[PDB]
């Protein structure tokens, strides 16, 4: 498309933002605030309709996980609810196959889900599939070849170096090869025929590493790492160069955003958001 818009996060409490970037200017545009606010939410888009998925409404009122999904028109600059999922998803990760929204993981207060669901635009429904092998929150999830991977998170337990890839026309759920890093909360996306990891947190610090996975050779490899660490970053690609957005440092809730250009394998900064906020959506559409 043509905008990255950023929704929801988290600084103080979660936020109703819904700010877009332009790459061709430089310009920040503030649209239609969330009719609830979010943080751990994901964003994605089909059809040329933004949705955002999930997440929890940290506020002073009190903190109530979402499963929510509501879609955003940039014609109309207008926010209409969707159908609800099954459970509430925090720390989601979704993806989309062939118009379709699978809703992965997430925490529902100390429930951590295994479970996935996808959503059928032209029916407003949702439909539980096969579950993950395991439970992940804070998932990365991207989609390559008509094919969706979970990647990283928490467990319940422990933070994950594992990864596992959905065969729709199976049903079924299969292990790939790990991460050579321990991950949740990191921003996974796809580009060209690999699967990007980037940042999270290891269980003892927030990174600044980047790594790839290769479907054909079905190896991760080290790329140039952010110039800031990072966890709870938003993720997303833009004319075959990946944007990462805001998250946490360990000390400051960042108003970076950072730009992969592969061909140089470097990372320079672009853009800073309007304030620093962690735990986004983001996708990219036609402007408003
Ligand atoms: C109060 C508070 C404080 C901080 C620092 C943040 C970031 C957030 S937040 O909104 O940004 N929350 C969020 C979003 C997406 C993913 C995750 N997430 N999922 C698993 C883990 C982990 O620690 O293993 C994490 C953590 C590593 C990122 C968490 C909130 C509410």
């Amino acid at each position: 498309g043509r905008l990255i818009y950023t929704a929801g996060g988290y600084f103080r409490q979660s936020l109703s933002y819904l700010e877009a970037y332009n790459p061709s200017n430089g310009s920040w545009l503030r649209l239609a605030d969330l009719q609830v606010p979010r943080s751990g939410l994901a964003g994605c888009v089909v059809g040329g309709l933004l949705y955002a998925v999930g997440g929890r409404n940290n506020s002073p009122d009190g903190n109530t996980d979402s499963s929510a999904l509501d879609c955003y028109n940039p014609m109309t600059n207008q926010w209409s609810p969707c159908a609800s999922m099954s459970v509430p998803r925090n720390r989601i990760g979704v993806g989309v196959i062939d118009g379709h929204i699978y809703a992965v993981g997430g925490s529902h207060g100390c429930i951590h889900h295994s479970s996935v669901e996808r959503y059928e635009p032209e029916r407003d429904e949702w439909h539980l599939v096969a579950p993950m092998l395991t439970r992940r929150i804070g998932v990365g999830v991207a989609v390559l070849n008509r094919l969706l991977y979970a990647v990283g998170g928490f467990d319940g337990t422990n933070r994950l170096n594992s990864a596992e890839c959905y065969y729709p026309e199976r049903n079924e759920w299969r292990m790939i090869t790990p991460m050579n890093t321990i991950r949740s909360g990191a921003g996974v996306c796809v580009l060209h025929n690999c699967i990007y990891a980037a940042g999270g947190y290891d269980g003892q610090d927030q990174l600044n590493s980047v790594e790839r996975y290769d479907v054909e050779t079905e190896t991760w490899t080290f790329v140039a790492p952010m110039r800031h660490h990072r966890s709870a970053l938003g993720i997303t690609v833009h004319q075959g160069k990946i944007y990462v957005l805001g998250g946490y440092d360990g000390h400051t809730f960042l108003d970076s955003v950072e730009c992969y250009d592969p061909d140089s394998d470097t990372w320079s900064e672009v853009t800073r958001m309007t304030s620093g906020r962690s735990g986004v959506g983001v996708a990219v559409t036609m402007e408003p």
